[PDB]
DNA sequence: CGGGTTTTTGTTAAGGGCTGTATCACTGTTTAAGACAGGCCAGATC
């Protein structure tokens, strides 16, 4: 919990809000720039160098057989630990249509702080989830197999009931349960009774044997269910299978940032509570071996610009580091697009 | 097909009163974003 203003380099305009920060030891990337990528970087992928509160968004090439994807803006990405590797899901394409391609990020060959990467187009079969936005997927591990779980985020409407009118117009999906196989890249749809109403940009942490879900929007009725699930997956020989329990203390947010601060221990910073008060307190959620315990931790220090501004956006650097973001004054003397902040949690 | 007639028409040029449209003098008082190529430092390496 110590905040810190950070100062940007000349190409500070590609940082929009939804944007990703993948981390491969300890080395961030930033993805999901604005706008289709330049030819200063043709992939879109940047080295995300912060030192002395100064960062460089260095471009970063990819591989001699790696696929080039489109720089999304709500993606769902899981880090499968497991020859480290992340794992992209959905979003939306600079041209506002969503997608549904998965995408794998390796690292090729590195030499003294020059990498290389290689993002693989994973496609699915079976039951294909839905192209959408928003969504949370993490891989959870049982009985020495590991396996996705993607859970459901808004999308657009469906090539029938979609007018042109409302051509922008967006539901939440159906709250069903995606579990992925990626050995194979097959999907399997799971209706759990005890998951109600649709939800999306929540807050997913994994425990090696579940889906702890958490928060999060609700657009069917514009609310935000305070309540938590926690999704315990077992893999037989055979078909998989899922059950979920509904638990007290869980938080009332959406957009909130997550990233775990020491082993079993994470963080959680605001999201928003109401449509006029974006969240301010800070949430320690102490994991366990069976146990989830959602706690209040020491209320970090705001300054006056993030205590003014109403939307603020940002993701994990993957050190117990969120790295924030704000608009800044709109009608004020020539102020930038964004300011940047980043609070270490230790 | 004529052919005296109408019944209306076509024309001249000066000067003026009027009207409709073209012409005139004139005013702005540097770019911002992105692509590529040197060139020189600056560090990695034999």
């Amino acid at each position: 919990m110590s905040l810190q203003m950070v100062t940007v380099g000349h190409n500070i305009a590609l940082i929009q809000p939804g944007f990703s920060l993948m981390n491969f030891d300890g080395q961030v990337f930033f993805f999901g720039q604005k706008g289709w990528p330049k030819r200063s970087c043709p992939t879109g992928v940047f080295h995300f160098d912060i030192k002395q509160n100064h960062l460089k968004l260095k471009p970063a090439i990819f591989s001699k057989d790696s696929c080039y994807l489109p720089p999304l803006r709500y993606p769902a990405t899981c880090s499968y630990k497991g020859k480290h590797q992340y794992i992209i899901h959905g979003g939306k394409t600079p041209n506002n249509e969503l997608s549904d391609k998965i995408y794998i990020m390796s690292v090729a060959c590195k030499n003294n702080k020059k990498v290389t990467f290689r993002c693989t187009e994973k496609d699915l079969v079976g039951d294909v989830p839905e192209p959408r936005y928003g969504h949370s997927i993490d891989v959870v591990y049982s009985r020495g197999k590991s396996m996705g779980v993607l859970f459901g985020g808004r999308s657009y409407m469906p090539s029938t009931q979609r007018t042109t009118e409302k051509w922008n117009s967006v539901a939440d999906c159906l709250p069903h349960v995606f579990l992925i196989d990626f050995e194979f890249g097959c999907a399997t749809s799971y209706i759990l009774p005890e998951l109600q109403d649709g939800l999306s940009f929540h807050v997913s942490i994994a425990r090696n044997d579940t889906v702890y879900i958490l928060g999060g929007h609700s657009l069917a009725s514009n609310i935000r269910p305070a309540n938590l699930y926690r999704i315990r997956v077992d893999l037989p020989l055979g078909t998989p299978a899922v059950n979920c329990t509904v638990l007290p203390g869980g938080i009332s947010v959406s957009s909130a940032i997550l990233t775990q601060t020491n082993n079993d221990e994470f963080v959680i910073v605001g999201g928003y509570q109401l449509e006029n008060q974006k969240r301010m307190v800070c949430s320690l959620v102490s994991l366990g071996d069976n146990t989830i315990e959602i706690s209040e931790m020491e209320t970090p220090d705001w300054t006056s610009d993030i205590k003014h501004s109403k939307i603020w956006f940002g993701s994990n650097m993957g050190n117990g580091t969120i790295f924030l973001g704000i608009p800044g004054d709109n009608k004020q003397a020539m102020s930038e697009a964004f300011y940047f902040y980043t609070l270490r949690c230790s």
